[PDB]
């Protein structure tokens, strides 16, 4: 049948098989003619590399970049919904498949394990693989994104939430797909919801992956560990600051502390990325009117970056560089967000999203830009695809 975006409350339900497919070609396009023999000279590089959550979004990225553009052997661990014949399976499914088929190409090493990455028997399948083929581990993504995790210890589901603490927090938001402007809020969280958000998004389940790890005598000397985290702009500091997510940070924070202060051997960084359409951003205040107001400015300015763009820069610019160092900001945190909250950048946002009305968004800002971003998170909307011949099977490609 001809595959269209189905989108309800928010969320794009399918996904195109040949689109999914195409998006992870062209990371890999990019990846070979941005991290290019001159890029790498005299700099050390990736060789055996683990990423969790490695389907999509910056996880994606992160394993393309190190397959693509550095050589590395990687597995990859993430949870999705297979295919079948006649139903969908999730975008992330059919990204992995597209990846281990063009690893296989290049004559790479590519495994990909599918489960919960909470659970320690996916994590003992990691270790097994990697006991097999002889592999440590130099680099380490953690760039897991679920809204629930189950306790690997006690069995209990703990269920996220984005909410602020004290007041309710209140802002100004925009529907990309029909241009309207809203006034949304997000109500103050309780003790629990603040607990379980911590139980989900903070640093345990990382701490947990290393500790198992490194008792197994898998991480090399120097072994490098990252996990994704946001801080934003002034206007979603409700949030991200002083918010659920932002206690969540804080422990990711700490955690990457304790991770290097237990395994002198060890490189552990929580690394704050540029702030990008999630499946998230739509119930969240400010934020999609922010990001739209973001690209807008940000692609006039030529600074504007993916996920692939971010990770490049990343691994080039911060992790394998020239001079040796992992630049960090004064609380020892990656920082490739800096080009986003540049002073001359978030001055322009501010003033943009100030002017912004029901009958110029479309104009003003990249309500466009952040269309395709959300489209193609599915497959949806992605250059080369034609969409109105119909899908044969949803079990493969």
């Amino acid at each position: 049948m001809i595959v269209k975006p189905m989108v309800r409350n928010n969320i794009c339900l399918n996904a195109h098989p040949q689109g999914c497919k195409k998006g992870v070609e062209d990371q890999i396009e990019y990846t070979k003619k941005r991290i290019t023999a001159e890029v790498k000279a005299g700099a050390k590089a990736p060789k055996n590399v683990l990423v969790l959550g490695c389907s999509n979004g910056y996880g994606l990225a992160s394993r393309i970049t190190a397959a693509f553009g550095y050589g590395a052997a990687t597995i990859g661990v993430s949870f999705e919904k297979a295919g079948s014949e006649t139903k969908y399976g999730t975008p992330g499914w059919y990204n992995n498949l597209a990846f281990d088929e063009a690893a296989k190409r290049e004559g790479l090493y590519s495994v990909t394990i599918d489960g919960d990455a909470f659970s320690d028997e996916i994590k003992a399948q990691v270790i097994e693989e990697a006991k097999k083929k002889g592999i440590k581990f130099d680099l380490i993504v953690y760039s897991l994104a679920s809204p629930v995790r189950t306790d690997p210890d006690t069995g209990i589901m703990h269920k996220s939430v984005l909410k602020p603490f004290g007041k309710t927090f209140t802002g100004k938001t925009v529907d990309p797909f029909t241009g309207e402007l809203k006034e949304i809020s997000a109500e103050p969280a309780n003790d629990e919801e603040a607990a379980a958000t911590v139980k989900v998004m903070g640093g345990e389940d990382w701490e947990r992956w290393i500790k198992q790890l490194s008792k197994e005598g898998l991480l090399e000397e120097g072994c490098i560990t990252l996990a994704y985290s946001y801080i934003g702009p002034e206007a979603t500091q409700a949030l991200y600051r002083k918010g659920t997510i932002g206690k969540a940070k804080e422990h990711l924070e700490a955690t990457a502390h304790r991770l290097n202060k237990e395994n002198p051997s060890i490189r552990a960084f929580v690394s704050v990325n540029k702030g990008l359409v999630t499946r998230a951003s739509a119930v969240i205040p400010v934020i999609p009117l922010y990001l739209a107001s973001l690209f807008k400015v940000m692609k006039e300015k030529g600074n504007h970056e993916g996920c692939i763009e971010q990770i490049t820069r990343l691994y080039a610019e911060r992790l394998y560089r020239k001079d040796g160092t992992i630049p960090v900001d004064e609380e020892n945190r990656i920082r490739i967000d800096d080009w986003e909250l540049e002073e001359d950048v978030q001055k322009a946002v501010s003033a943009l999203m100030e002017k912004v009305t029901g009958e110029n968004a479309e104009s003003l800002t990249d309500l466009a830009g952040y269309r395709h971003d959300f489209l193609a998170s599915n497959g949806f909307d992605v250059e080369g695809i034609n969409y109105e011949a119909e899908v044969e099977r949803f079990d493969r490609i």
